[PDB]
């Protein structure tokens, strides 16, 4: 009676909330998703009731980008920080001058990445560069660095073809890589400005009062799927229990 849409396969966590589910009479089933454009739109058209796969900044641009979508975090799940790869050098203060970099080109992701690169010493943005920032806001590159912008899901099979790689957490685990050990540098999660990057579950703005959903999260967040969430990705997230006004000011924050 209720379909989840996950776009990782970190779902162990899930897996858990399922079999625990039965005992309350609720039938819990796992939708997978091959990217990140197309959990909103199957949320948004009642093919799934929720959805665990993005963080605050990726939906508020999303919504920017469809005025006639309702949706709304009704909890929150991992902070998953965001990771630097490369398969030829593993000192990210020693990358080489004209190196080919790569980035996910959705918005938030690739302010994101950007502000990553930066965090490195890689290039240097404007000083007020925002949740939005994109490619031209760059004010230096030293090491004249070829940056490109490729879809989320595809910075980690670019690796190959590249020096280095900002690769979403999800991704790089989807690619068989550990997020925690494998990154040549990692993002900051122990602050503020990490917040926007929490992952959620998200529903429709109708049902953020649902009583069958509140049982989903709190099932999600009970001690047993919690232990199974650490076991599953291990020190790769960290998981994120915000109160429900935590989630509204993170969200208003944001718009």
């Amino acid at each position: 009676k209720v379909t989840i849409g996950v776009a990782s396969n970190d779902t162990k966590a899930w897996e858990k909330v399922k079999e625990l589910a039965k005992k309350d009479d609720i039938d819990v089933e796992i939708k997978h998703f091959s990217d990140y454009n197309l959990p909103n739109k199957a949320l948004n058209d009642g093919d799934i009731d929720m959805n665990a796969f993005q963080h605050f900044a990726f939906l508020d641009q999303y919504k920017k980008a469809h005025k006639g979508t309702k949706i709304s975090a009704l909890s929150t799940t991992v902070l998953a920080p965001l990771g630097i790869y490369s398969d030829k050098i593993k000192d990210v203060k020693k990358v080489k001058d004209g190196a080919k970099v790569v980035i996910p080109n959705d918005v938030s992701n690739q302010a994101r990445a950007l502000k990553l690169l930066e965090a490195a010493g890689l290039i240097k943005l404007k000083k007020d560069f925002g949740l939005a920032g994109t490619v031209k806001d760059i004010t230096s590159n030293p090491k004249h660095l070829k940056i490109t912008a490729v879809d989320a899901q595809q910075t980690a099979r670019a690796l190959s073809d590249v020096d280095i790689a900002v690769i979403n957490n999800g991704v790089a685990t989807k690619a068989g890589k550990d997020p925690k050990n494998d990154p040549i540098f990692l993002e900051k999660s122990n602050s503020d400005a990490v917040k926007p990057y929490i992952n959620i579950v998200a529903v429709n703005d109708k049902d953020l009062d649902n009583k069958t959903y509140a049982k989903i999260v709190e099932l999600y967040h009970s001690k047993e799927a919690q232990k199974a969430l650490q076991e599953d990705v291990k020190d790769g997230e960290k998981p994120v229990n915000l109160s429900k006004d935590e989630i509204k000011a993170i969200e208003t924050s944001l718009a």
